[PDB]
DNA sequence: ATCAATATCCACCTGCAGATTCTACCAAAAGTGTATTTGGAAACTGCTCCATCAAAAGGCATGTTCAGCTGGTTCAGCTGAACATGCCTTTTGATGGAGCAGTTTCCAAATACACTTTTGGTAGAATCTGCAGGTGGATATTGAT
């Protein structure tokens, strides 16, 4: 395979110590170094099963080794590494209560937000106590699909199966529930560097950029970006300037700050949507300009590589092409969800009925 | 050697090709109503193709079942020839019912409106059923004679 990297590494660091070379060149060199050491994540560290399929994933923001996960049957799990304290569990109905959105609480880490097929955007503890419901369908067969949160703004946002989005405060205060789309809202997210423009994606083959404080007039939006197929995810950058989008058939798109309408590059990659599989969500890496996605081969997709395996692919953002591929037998499932740690030293993967941890090996000999 | 079957010829004769004449129904023309097609919202049903257990499909050992073959025994249908008998047929005397054609009286659908049951929508509990025991035939496996 490819993975060639080269450079005059330490020199640049000293160049940075002299002021000659600019910081983005440093960021590029250490991005390459990060890829080189990610070539040693090949040894899969840990595996974890449980009951009904995995649907949503989330990282403990402050802690590297802690992670939370939510199932197809409303079964939530909280798991920490190097603890061995037999991780924490909570069950649900198990049939039609699929948790589908899951973000940690920025305030109380022993709390968590959740969006469920039951029709209940809730705030609940890992010990089982429901602290507070935020919204409700009040009529079954109409449920939520999307959820996200912001701490700098102290806001909650959630999306439906019909095309209307809801926006609440941390203490209630609902001033929202206007309709935005014609179909289900697959993903949604707020800017981390801003507080008052939003992004939402839907089955309508359109992804919309809103201004949550200015617009109130039922599709008096700010921007609307089209696509050729429906969209499973539209995720913001940490920096805030790059919006990543991933469709259902075969595509990834990078939109910029600079003219949201036009895209900067198209990254073709197979992640074909499917009914009983968990929907695929590309994701950023929090401290570089990389992209990470899970692959799902299609015999009809125009493959550039002659070898098409199920594996975790890692591309470069501002170029378009690939830079690394992680693969491990005994894990021949399809990695629906993949998310790097906010810390930057660990990767979590959610496959059907399985959760995988990929971190570096070392510790050749103890003393 | 056969010995009716088919190939050949020839009288004949009656269905059959062909010509004539009456007739009911097919085509064209202007009009209309009414089935159907089309544009377009929307809803709902099948294609979907992993991730997973768990009955179901495959495959291999043993054992039994029976089937296409043998040969023999039994015996029952084929057919000659002779002779009876009702079929043919034909032939015509007898008749009544088929079909037509005129007369009478039934008796069905056209239409408008106002009930009236029928079909869902939707919950509650009554019956079927998984599961678990548990009786008792029962059905094969040895057992006394």
């Amino acid at each position: 395979q490819i993975l060639p990297p080269c450079r005059s590494i330490v020199r640049t660091l000293h160049q940075h110590k002299l002021g000659r070379a600019s910081w983005p060149s440093v960021q590029q060199g250490l991005q390459q170094s990060f890829l080189h050491t990610l070539d040693s994540y090949r040894i899969l560290q840990k595996a974890a099963p449980f009951d009904r399929r995995a649907t949503s994933l989330a990282w403990h923001p402050t802690h590297p080794s802690t992670v939370a996960v939510g199932s197809k049957g409303g079964d939530i799990m909280l798991w920490n590494f190097g603890i061995k304290d037999k991780p924490t569990f909570i069950k649900g109905i198990g049939a039609g209560g699929s948790i589908t959105g899951l973000k940690f609480n920025p305030l109380n880490t022993n709390q968590f937000y959740a969006s469920s097929m039951e029709g209940t955007t809730r705030l609940q503890d890992f010990k089982g106590n429901i602290l507070r419901v935020f919204a409700s369908s009040d009529t079954i067969n109409i449920w939520f699909c999307s959820l996200d949160v912001s701490a700098s703004s102290r806001m909650v946002v959630t999306g439906d199966n019909v095309g209307n989005v809801i926006l609440l405060n941390m203490d209630g205060k609902e001033l929202w529930n206007l309709r935005m789309h014609k179909k289900k809202v697959t993903h949604v997210a707020l800017n981390p560097c801003c507080d008052w423009f939003l992004a939402t994606a839907s089955v309508d083959q359109t992804v919309k950029i809103w201004d949550l404080r200015q617009v109130r007039g039922k599709a008096s939006f700010l921007y609307s970006l089209p696509h050729r197929h429906p969209v499973n995810a539209a995720c913001f950058s940490p920096d805030g300037a790059r919006l990543l989008t991933t469709d259902q058939k075969s595509e990834i798109r990078v939109y910029s700050a600079s003219q949201w309408d036009c895209p900067l590059g198209l990254i073709p990659h197979p992640h074909r949507h499917f009914q009983h599989l968990t929907p695929i969500k590309a994701a950023w890496h929090p401290r570089y300009n990389l992209i990470v996605v899970g692959r799902y081969p299609d015999p009809n997709f125009k493959s550039c590589t002659p070898y098409e395996l199920r594996t975790i692919d890692v591309f470069d953002g501002n170029s378009g092409k690939m830079m690394c591929q992680l693969y491990d037998p005994e894990s021949s499932g399809i990695s629906s969800l993949n998310e790097f740690n906010p810390m930057g030293d660990t990767l979590a993967s959610a496959m059907g009925y399985h959760i995988l941890i990929w971190s570096q090996e070392e510790a050749r000999t103890r003393k």
